[PDB]
């Protein structure tokens, strides 16, 4: 957490969110938790809400020690959209672009994230 490997790892994840996932066109509705004022039934239907701001807060708190836990929350954003909006909703297509560019960027950074993950895991000993 305070160690530089965790901080460097969190920094890379935050940059994927801000530079790539939040840059997806029309992605604003995913940037923050759903507003109940405009979507009144949302929290009755979706039991485990997730959004990009919540992911960034988790990164800031160093919640993620590897990409598997990060991806679990990223994929939950899409899972909720399929359930709430439907599999062919414009909003679900946006969520899929967000998820897709996240995976693509992780791949571009693989060798580097792999090293940080290994060292973070090593230090947990």
């Amino acid at each position: 957490s305070m160690d530089d490997d965790q901080v460097a790892f969190s920094f890379i994840l935050d940059n994927i969110v801000t530079q790539k996932m939040m840059a997806v066109p029309d992605s604003w509705p995913f940037h923050h938790p759903v507003n109940k004022k405009f979507v009144p039934d949302y929290y009755k239907v979706i039991v485990n809400p997730m959004d990009l701001e919540t992911i960034r807060k988790n990164i800031s708190k160093h919640k993620y020690q590897s990409r598997e836990s990060f991806l679990d929350d990223v994929n939950l954003i899409l899972a909720n959209s399929v359930k709430y909006n439907g599999p062919e909703s414009q909003y679900t297509k946006t969520a899929q672009e967000i998820v897709n560019v996240c995976y693509q960027t992780l791949t571009e950074y693989d060798e580097h994230l792999t090293q940080l993950e290994k060292d973070i895991c090593t230090a947990k000993e």
